């Protein structure tokens, strides 16, 4: 709960880096930045979803999600009609690009991470302490 | 479920958020910052020490050093070793009192680390 020393902050530094290089390559032919594709990932696994729903299921405010999903309707990936965002024709295919389930796989692609691993050795050990 | 790497994301925006107005006093970035961190708990350290402490490798750590030796802030001399410069340690006062000391206990009360850690506590 309280953190006594930076180890932890470092380690969470890490671990995001590396989930970015992890997916850079892919990133890059999907022609999405990170964040982008997370949103992504929501719609893939439950489409039609208010800013709201996304919002809560990535744990991020509306102000950092509106510049997000504006540029991923610049993209012709989604459309937004009143609070609903919704795929396009073009942002369902997408997801074919990505793999056969790309939402569901996501995390566990990078769960072997020895960042990861490092960042819940660091919660450990203040846990222990 | 995702909800982890979702975590992980929104913790490290949280995170960049809240330091976003000294770092830009500072003329440093995140990453940078993070190097600066580690030498104000204990100066002329190795390339390598330096890697360990933040769980970075050497190819991730060039970059920074490199930027921090152009703003003047550390020298790297043949191991490779980093040593602050006058302004280096100087800077330190710039970002308010025991700097190294306040970093991550600041972040114990994010809400986004909360979320964070109760995923983490599942593995």
């Amino acid at each position: 709960l309280l953190q006594l020393d930076n180890q932890l902050c470092f380690a969470l530094y890490s671990a995001n880096l590396a989930m970015h290089k992890l997916y850079r390559g892919l990133l890059k032919a999907l022609d999405l930045t990170y964040p982008q594709y997370l949103v992504m990932l929501v719609l893939w696994e439950t489409d039609e979803r208010s800013v709201s729903e996304i919002g809560e299921r990535l744990y991020l405010d509306s102000a950092t999600l509106t510049p997000l999903l504006k540029r991923l309707q610049a993209a012709g990936l989604v459309t937004r009609t009143r609070v609903i965002i919704a795929l396009t024709e073009t942002g369902r295919a997408l997801r074919s690009k990505a793999g056969a389930v790309p939402e569901q796989v996501f995390c566990a692609s990078a769960s072997s991470l020895d960042e990861l691993r490092q960042l819940k050795q660091e919660l450990e050990k203040l846990r222990s302490s």
